[PDB]
């Protein structure tokens, strides 16, 4: 029972430079891996190496255009850099954005390798820029191509087509771009919740409402559990979980689980607005555990307290290793909110699986 950990400093080079204090920090995995340090929890993972994802690797979610322009991007001025990112919705872009979302994927294509070839049972990827808001063939919320979802494509890659892997996605911010790119696949479970506001919450799309529940053979391989008016924590998750996530899990049995780990959920985080604790992700993490034969990576996403993500994430580690998972707090009735949120998914994917009714 070994598990993986993969960093690389070059994942900083990635920065703004109009905006140095935008949240999504050079040091937010400087940050994450320093914490692992101090509670020495980097020792006792197995180090994964970082690489370069290859434009054929990009090529399995992404168009040959949106590649050729981001590659561009590399050789570009200031201010052709100024105006490409100003065509995104909100991206930042540097002469070294290109090679650092590069990196990020790659990174997660050897730790997806390690863990079914059986080197590791599980993994952590300390990686940025973030991915799931990537599109097919646009950029999106500081994602440049989307790493989970390439991950999935390249585990598939490596075993077979109808590897089925489940995309779990805890980031305060519905993935957008992953659930288009599998939204017609019964081969990749795409299981999200998000802060939604009934569609006032970035990325202000209705795509993330629980009744879109994918299309034609992927019909009901999309679960979206979207939180309306509320500081939802640690209960609601922990309800949503039980009740959602882990019963339609099990019933898909996935050989692979991939964690689109964003920590702006997290109490503190500047963006958010939620309130889930590093207990609280720590369960989180202990219940995926449970599936796939324990086969799970971690990728960091979204997150903007350092501090937050910092002990958040390195509590996800701790759970991988087998660590006993910490008490939560004290745990609150449901928000109101929570509550009629989670009987909505309940009722548009009763249909389509049988441990929900
Ligand atoms: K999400
Ligand atoms: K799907
Ligand atoms: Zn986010």
């Amino acid at each position: 029972p070994i598990t993986g950990l993969v960093y690389d400093q070059r994942m900083m080079l990635h920065h703004n430079m109009w905006d140095s204090h935008h949240p999504e920090l050079p040091q937010r995995i400087s940050r994450i891996f320093s914490r692992h340090e101090e509670l020495r929890l980097l020792s006792r993972c197995h180090r994964i190496p970082a690489r370069l994802a290859t434009e054929e690797e990009l090529a399995l979610c992404h168009s040959s255009k949106h590649i050729s322009i981001i590659k561009s991007s590399e050789h570009m001025k200031p201010r052709d850099l100024n105006r490409l990112g100003d065509e995104y919705n909100s991206i930042f872009i540097s002469n070294e954005s290109y090679t650092c979302a590069l990196l990020a994927a790659g990174s997660c294509f050897n730790s997806a390798q390690a863990i079914l070839t059986g080197q590791v049972r599980n993994a952590v990827a300390i990686v940025r820029p973030p991915g799931h808001h990537a599109e097919k063939d646009t950029a999106c919320g500081f994602c440049f191509f989307n790493t989970a979802a390439l991950t999935a494509r390249y585990a598939q890659s490596i075993t077979r087509e109808s590897l089925r892997v489940l995309i779990v996605d805890w980031d305060v911010h519905h993935g957008n771009g992953t659930q288009h790119i599998f939204e017609e696949d019964d081969s990749v479970l795409y299981i999200s919740l998000h802060r939604y506001e009934d569609g006032a919450f970035f990325p202000n799309s209705e795509d993330a409402n629980y009744d879109k529940v994918g299309l034609g053979k992927g019909r009901g391989y999309n679960v979206n559990i979207p939180w309306n008016g509320g500081k939802m924590g640690d209960p609601e998750y922990m309800a949503a979980f039980h009740h959602l996530v882990m019963p339609i899990a099990r019933e898909f049995a996935p050989e692979l689980v991939l964690v689109s780990a964003g920590f702006d959920a997290a109490r503190g985080d500047p963006l958010g607005g939620f309130q889930v604790t590093p207990e609280g992700y720590a369960h989180l993490t202990h219940q995926l555990m449970s599936l796939a034969a324990g086969r799970v990576l971690i990728i960091l996403e979204g997150g903007y307290n350092l501090t937050s993500i910092s002990e958040s994430m390195s509590m996800c580690t701790s759970m991988l290793l087998g660590d006993s998972p910490p008490s939560l707090d004290h745990l609150t009735p449901l928000k109101t909110s929570a509550t009629v949120s989670i009987n909505n998914v309940l009722r548009a994917h009763a249909p389509f699986w049988s441990s929900l009714r």
